[PDB]
Order: C-alpha cells, then sequence, then structure tokens
C-alpha cells in the first residue's frame, strides 16, 4: 500500500522538520535549487518522455506546453526556491502576548499545520512550488501528480530529495506517488491520522471531488467568476484600461474578469466605447437586453452566461440601475473571488466594500491583482475561495496555525 506507507513516512519526518530552524530549512531549499541545477539533464530526458507521450495521444499543444519542460524553466524553479528562502520564516511568531492580573504569561505562538497532501495535475513546477513553501513553513509533503507529468515529477522529486539527503531535514518530507490511479486520491483525502491539510490543483473537477469527498481539512481554490461594476461618477477613460487589463492581460486564469456591469445613466455613452475596444483585444461580448438596445450587435445573453466563468476571450455585460442592483446582482453571481467597482462616489465605493463578500474587493483596480505575488506574499500555493482558515492568497503564513504558551509560577486556577 504505497499511499498508506508514504503517508506515514511524511508524518513520522514532520516531527522532525516541525522543529527545524530556518537555517536548516533555508538551506535544503538552497540544496533542491543546486540539485535541480545539477539534474537538468536528468529531468528534460524525463520530460521529453512525458511530452512525446502526449503528443502520440495528440494531446493539443497548449495543453503539452503546461507539461513542457526546458531550462528557463528549471530556472524559474529555481529562481521559486531564492524568493522563498527570503521570506520570514512564519513559524515562532508571536500573533500577541500579554500578562494577566495575576502575573500569567499568555501568548498566541504561529507553529506548522502538519503534513500537506497535494493533488495536482499535470504542470511539473508545481513539485518544487508547493514543495518549498511547505517546507519553508514546517510542514511535510506527499504529492501525488498527473499521469501525464509522472516522469517529470518523478526525477524533480529525486533531485529533491537528494538534496534533503544532504541536511538534517528527513528525505521523508518529500513523498511523491507514483501510482497515478484516481481512486488513490479518494482515501488521500481521507488519512486524518496523517495529512493535516489537502490542497488540489487543476481542473475544478478535481477541486470540486477533492473538497466533496475529503475528510482532511481542504483549502478550496475556487471558481472566479469576477465582476466589474462601472458606477456612474467612474472616470471613464481611466476605467477602459482597467477593464482591459482585468479581461484581456490572462483571460485563462481565474482572476481575470468575466462580466461587467455598467450604471443605466453612463450606459448609453459608455457601452459603445467599452464594446469597441473590448473587441479590438479579440473579445466576444454578450449582453442583457439594456446592452443590446444600445449596442444592437452583441450577442444576447441568456440566463446560464450570469453564473459562467469563461477562461477565455469572452464577457458578459448586464446594465444595472445603480450599486444597490450592481451589488444585488453580485451577491447572486459571484462565486467569491475578486470583485470591483469603479467609481468616484465615496459612499458608494465604501457601500460597495463593505457589502460584497469575497475573497477580494476593489476599488478603481482590476481583478488581476488578486495573486500572492502581487499583494506581497512572495509566493503562493494559489487563491483559497473559502471562508475558513485562509482567504485569498495561500501563502506561508497560511500553511501555520497555532498554540497558546502560557508561562506561569506554579499558577493554579481561582
Amino acid at each position: 500500500d504505497e499511499l498508506l506507507e508514504k503517508a506515514k513516512k511524511v508524518r513520522e519526518a514532520w516531527d522532525v522538520l516541525r522543529n527545524a530552524t530556518t537555517r536548516e530549512k533555508n538551506k535544503a531549499i538552497k540544496k533542491i535549487a543546486e540539485k535541480l541545477d545539477e539534474r537538468r539533464k536528468e529531468i528534460l530526458e524525463a520530460n521529453r518522455i512525458d511530452v512525446e507521450k502526449a503528443r502520440e495521444r495528440g494531446v493539443k499543444e497548449s495543453l503539452v506546453d503546461r507539461l513542457a519542460l526546458n531550462d528557463k524553466r528549471i530556472d524559474e524553479m529555481i529562481k521559486a526556491c531564492e524568493t522563498v528562502i527570503g521570506l520570514k520564516d512564519p513559524v515562532g511568531e508571536v500573533i500577541d502576548s500579554w500578562v494577566r492580573e495575576d502575573g500569567l504569561r499568555i501568548a498566541r505562538v504561529r507553529v506548522p499545520i502538519g503534513p500537506i497532501g497535494i493533488i495536482y495535475e499535470s504542470r511539473p513546477n508545481v513539485t518544487v512550488e508547493t514543495t518549498i513553501l511547505a517546507l519553508k513553513s514546517g510542514n511535510t509533503i506527499l504529492l501525488r501528480g498527473g499521469s501525464d507529468a509522472l516522469n517529470s515529477n518523478k526525477a524533480i522529486v529525486s533531485a529533491i530529495r537528494e538534496a534533503l539527503k544532504e541536511t538534517e531535514i528527513p528525505e521523508s518530507s518529500v513523498e511523491f506517488i507514483e501510482n497515478t490511479d484516481r481512486s488513490l486520491v479518494l482515501e488521500m483525502i481521507r488519512l486524518r491520522e496523517y495529512l493535516s491539510l489537502v490542497i488540489p490543483r487543476g481542473g475544478y473537477g478535481l477541486i470540486s471531488f477533492v473538497r466533496d469527498n475529503a475528510t482532511v481539512p481542504v483549502l478550496e481554490t475556487g471558481v472566479g467568476n469576477c465582476h466589474i461594476f462601472v458606477d456612474e461618477s467612474a472616470d471613464l477613460k481611466k476605467a477602459v484600461p482597467v477593464i482591459i487589463n482585468a479581461k484581456t492581460q490572462r483571460p485563462g486564469t481565474c482572476n481575470a474578469a468575466e462580466k461587467l456591469l455598467v450604471h443605466e445613466k453612463i450606459a448609453k455613452e459608455f457601452l459603445p466605447v467599452i464594446v469597441e475596444e473590448l473587441r479590438k483585444h479579440g473579445v466576444e461580448v454578450r449582453g442583457c437586453e439594456k446592452t443590446r438596445e444600445i449596442v444592437p450587435d452583441v450577442v444576447p445573453a441568456t440566463e446560464d452566461d450570469w453564473p459562467t466563468e469563461y477562461l477565455d476571450l469572452i464577457i458578459a455585460i448586464k446594465v444595472v440601475k445603480n450599486v444597490d442592483e450592481a451589488i444585488e446582482h453580485i451577491k447572486k453571481y459571484s462565486t467569491g473571488h475578486s470583485e470591483s467597482i469603479l467609481t468616484e462616489n465615496y459612499s458608494n465605493a465604501k457601500k460597495f466594500v463593505s457589502e460584497i463578500d469575497a475573497a477580494a474587493v476593489y476599488v478603481n483596480a482590476s481583478t488581476r491583482f488578486t495573486d500572492g505575488g502581487q499583494f506581497g506574499f512572495g509566493a503562493e500555493i494559489g487563491i483559497s475561495t473559502q471562508r475558513f482558515h485562509a482567504r485569498g492568497p495561500v501563502g506561508l503564513r497560511e500553511l501555520t496555525t497555532y498554540k497558546f504558551v502560557v508561562l506561569g509560577e506554579y499558577h493554579v486556577r481561582e
């Protein structure tokens, strides 16, 4: 039973890693960078097999590209190591601490969450990215990637463990499931005696499955049906690039704007402009009946459009009466990722920011910013969209919990 033996191994190794100094964990991560550099040949030969196998099966090249490695991409993995080494270790940070009226000292102190299961598909960089975030934060890791990237991931994991072997961090801090079979995923997300957290990455099918069936705590990096509302007093000239940025900079990633809500008092003036500009960038524009009264060639929006995240150069536009209707629309259709208001009105900005509950809520800013690098985290595993433990970018601090440390002088409870 590969899964059980490897889950036992990461749990045992955690006993050592959780109390390693940052110096030792940084040394391990530096060695990871060094072994990746040294094992380029092996990693690329393994990856050549994965790539030729995907091409044989007629996987389309945009997906092969997700799987493909070369020197530059190994360099990105190396740079990720260097970024993580430079980040502050959250382990041991005091959240707060005080002295009670009787002299008892109380503190809340951050500690590692425990072994993390990562269930992911085909991007081999994910192997390094998650590992180094886990190790830095004092967590072991159990990796299960896609059958497409299996050779690549073996070679990378082999390089990682070679590095670990030259430190005091046990090699079994990083274990990797070679059995691709997906029945294993169902077992893995129920292993509460070994894993403290699982984080699915990849398609929504896989994320839904893991989140629906897990008994181990999950951080769900959910769907991003993201709205931008253009209010009456928005600076319409500056609004245009924000909307374009949000939609077209990276349409395939989930903080892309999918929906545009537009105040009725500027709709006649603004819709012809924004629709023209969206079309210059290859965007297919769908619209409500009021949108279509104004710009008669837009594709008629259907009821299914409003909840749908396109992840493509497609957008649906609705005219709303005011910020109150904008809020009602977003509450009905948001998936709690990113939401933005473009306005010059203090009260409307304030109401929007207070009433819209999503991982990130913006005034006069692109939804593209919802990202750990942009938010000053350095590196992330992904964007959590749940209202539990962590929301937004999941970086080093989000991979910790805490405990109370209490220092007395033989204190007894009254």
